[PDB]
């Protein structure tokens, strides 16, 4: 009746997605944008379009709400007028122009050559990657290239009129005079992860007591999907139990999210203890560090 240490693994199962109250944009991939999964009501969009052919289509939009996007690609021209639109480009090589016209616009590029036209009001454009992937230069007419490489060849995107960039690790304010992008700190960042553990005695006369979770950010909220598990205090610890079949030699938790206030830390070890018993205990641990 000794208790024989288990093995347990973590895995961060993505980067940080980091979420801003105030831009509903934040968190929605291109991909999700492209494909239309994301809560159209946050943007109020009262109108949809799409383009018809693989090569250059003009798509015109309201005075109202727009969403209007590339489904067949070829880089399509769409002018989205007042409201505010979103404004969802193709993956082609050959550019999209989105010009989002008055209103505060979402210019959502994809891949290739594509010219993002703000027009007036406080635009964003959501560019594939993180920011450390653009170079920034200046041109005569007034706007930027934003070069990346896109399947291993240098792309130039031009931007024009816009306030915010979007990428993958988080947006930044948009200085239109010298190029200079400027972090805003995220409301939450959320980061995905999933923990393994099983016994090593395998008659069954142990269980796992507890999966003991450390090193999180105070006020950090912990999900499995839906439900809420628990809030990390002071002491940055949480104690889990009861979200496994208890007879189980294997425990697999997956769909986990520790969503952390932006005012905490930018850097963090996640450290899991999973505590095999009969009587007496054991204990194995892994960590992952979260940026
Ligand atoms: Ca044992
Ligand atoms: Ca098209
Ligand atoms: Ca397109
Ligand atoms: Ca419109
Ligand atoms: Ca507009
Ligand atoms: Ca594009
Ligand atoms: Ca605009
Ligand atoms: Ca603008
Ligand atoms: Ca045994």
């Amino acid at each position: 009746a000794v208790a024989d240490k288990p093995v347990v693994d973590i895995s961060l199962t993505g980067n940080g997605v980091p979420l801003y109250t105030q831009y509903p944009s934040s968190g929605i991939s291109t991909g999700a944008f492209q494909s239309g999964s994301f809560n159209k009501g946050n943007f109020g969009i009262t109108s949809s379009f799409t383009d018809s052919t693989t090569t250059q289509d003009s798509v015109v939009g309201t005075s109202g709400n727009d969403y209007i996007v590339s489904v067949k690609g070829g880089g399509d021209y769409f002018v989205g007028g007042a409201g505010n639109d979103v404004l969802v480009g193709g993956n082609s090589v050959s550019g999209d122009t989105l010009d989002g016209g008055t209103g505060n616009d979402i210019l959502v590029a994809g891949l290739g050559g594509d010219t993002l036209f703000g027009g007036a009001g406080t635009d964003l454009a959501v560019l594939m990657g993180s920011r450390a992937n653009y170079v920034i230069e200046r041109r005569s007419d007034g706007g930027f290239n934003f070069l990346v490489k896109e399947n291993g060849v240098t792309i130039s995107k031009s931007l024009y009129d816009i306030e915010l960039v979007q990428f993958d690790d988080g947006i930044y304010q948009f200085n239109q005079t010298d190029g200079t992008l400027t972090a805003v700190q995220p409301s939450v960042v959320d980061y995905p992860f999933e923990i393994s553990a099983s016994l090593t005695d395998r008659d069954g006369s142990e269980q796992f007591d507890s999966l003991v979770l450390t090193g999180m950010p105070t006020g950090s909220t912990l999900y499995q999907g839906s439900t809420v598990l628990g809030t990390v205090g002071a002491d940055g610890k949480l104690t889990l139990t009861g979200l496994w079949n208890q007879s189980a030699l294997d425990v697999k938790l997956t769909g986990l999210t520790l969503r952390v206030p932006g005012s905490s830390a930018g850097q963090f070890d996640l450290k899991v203890e999973a505590i095999a018993k009969e009587v007496a205990t054991d204990q194995t641990s892994s960590a992952s560090d979260q940026d």
